[PDB]
């Protein structure tokens, strides 16, 4: 498990997820260029996101994630830990 | 309305977009000399793309724009609208 | 070497360098609580300063690198190298 | 200007501080309850520090300011005045 802090910018935080029903993981899915989370060097496409400001995101439907993350707070903190067996299942 | 239809080249397709979060609107941010987009002549810094072969992206955020638009296949068929107002607020 | 990107916040960058002459390094001194460098987790008191936004510290004084610092824009990029030693050195 | 003397318990001085950039000014934001600050009595939270054991944080950012306070000696000598409306516009920025 990993921690990674990332400022939003007009712009958003740089990445997109992916995710399917509740419980099958929430994972980030591409990171755009010259965004936050790409500047900050750390968040990776096979990232299963675990907790949004301590939002638990375990249980959570890709939908759910989407407004959380897009809701969450100015310095927002990411807990994730890389499942690329996970990310690589999710697709389809 | 205008429609504009770029090949994509090992280069990309020649321009770098711009947007906000959802609803905020797409933009084409710069275009490179040489690149499929100004050697089709058509596409210009304030035109909103409204769709991606099809894709929609009145709603889309910046990063999924990105997104989209850097996987879109063969004739990319651009839906674009020039709006300098807008541009020039995103940039604020 | 290390990269830490950190965004300045109106409180600063969230520590304090210290350094000596001309060549003797720049060596974060502090991080406060709460500030982009600790929330960030990644800077640390031991770490020398190589770089900031690609200006090169090696040569730098303490007043200049603190006034390149203080200066430097919004997306701050650091690349540091943790140096207990010269750090402790410095004294 | 008001002064203030505050010891050092292990639990610090019994108050939080902002600040800004250089010049900007030190201000208490916070006074833990049960702190040395509260049971003092005298810091309140639009207090600027001019001064703490002498050392000046006038020209102070808030990450020298809380370095200076975090370090100062046992009996920790305050000169502070109190500043609402530099309070108030630090915290709009």
């Amino acid at each position: 498990s990993r921690r990674i802090t990332l400022n939003r910018r007009p712009s958003g935080l740089g990445f997109n997820i992916v995710g399917g029903d509740n419980a099958q993981g929430i994972y980030v899915s591409f990171i755009s260029y010259g965004g936050p989370a790409e500047e900050d060097g750390r968040l990776q496409p096979g990232d299963k996101i675990l907790q949004v400001n301590s939002a638990d995101l375990s249980e959570a439907s890709h939908d759910e994630a989407v407004e959380i993350i897009k809701k969450a707070k100015s310095p927002v903190n990411l807990a994730v830990v890389h499942d690329p067996e996970g990310f690589g299942r999710l697709k389809s």
